């Protein structure tokens, strides 16, 4: 799932397809609109939510196959994919709703967290090999900014 396009404009649209029964709507709004923030606020990037499938990133919740050929495998492994910039299908969050999706400490994963990853891959960036940077391939809940330096410097170097 990595690519070699970036967005060749800066006002990007998201559209929430729907959603996971783990959340409240209100609660899995804010921690998408939380995610884009992340980006928004080191790039001159703006994230505004439509309703239209013409949106730039469509966000949906899916289990096993769903569309695409990359089925998801229920609890844990896979958390999630997004596509790369891109029409169509490019540029899409997928997430899988076999996990259990929470926030803060405790069981199951931080949707805010796993979301702002995928926005990252939403955006053109490839995983990091810095362990304490948010594109990170690899889960961990911790306290404090999700940005690492790495981050920030991998999304300025494209926006
Ligand atoms: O697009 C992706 N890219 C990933 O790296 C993915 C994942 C998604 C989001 C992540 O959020 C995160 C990243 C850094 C810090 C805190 C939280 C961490 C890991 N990981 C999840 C773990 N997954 C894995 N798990 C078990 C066995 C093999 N691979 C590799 C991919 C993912 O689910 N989707
Ligand atoms: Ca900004
Ligand atoms: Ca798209
Ligand atoms: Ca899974
Ligand atoms: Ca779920
Ligand atoms: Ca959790
Ligand atoms: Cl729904
Ligand atoms: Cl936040
Ligand atoms: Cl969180
Ligand atoms: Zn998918
Ligand atoms: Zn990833």
């Amino acid at each position: 799932f990595e690519g070699d396009l970036k967005w060749h404009h800066h006002n990007i649209t998201y559209w929430i397809q729907n959603y996971s029964e783990d959340l409240p709507r209100a609660v899995i709004d804010d921690a998408f609109a939380r995610a884009f923030a992340l980006w928004s606020a080191v790039t001159p990037l703006t994230f505004t939510r439509v309703y239209s499938r013409d949106a730039d990133i469509v966000i949906q919740f899916g289990v096993a196959e769903h569309g695409d050929g990359y089925p998801f495998d229920g609890k844990d492994g896979l958390l999630a994919h997004a596509f790369p910039p891109g029409p169509g299908i490019q540029g899409d969050a997928h997430f899988d709703d076999d996990e259990l999706w929470s926030l803060g400490k405790g069981q199951g994963y931080s949707l805010f967290l796993v979301a702002a990853h995928q926005f990252g891959h939403a955006l053109g960036l490839d995983h990091s090999s810095v362990p304490e940077a948010l594109m990170y391939p690899m889960y961990r809940f911790t306290e404090g900014p999700p940005l690492h330096k790495d981050d920030v410097n991998g999304i300025r170097h494209l926006y």
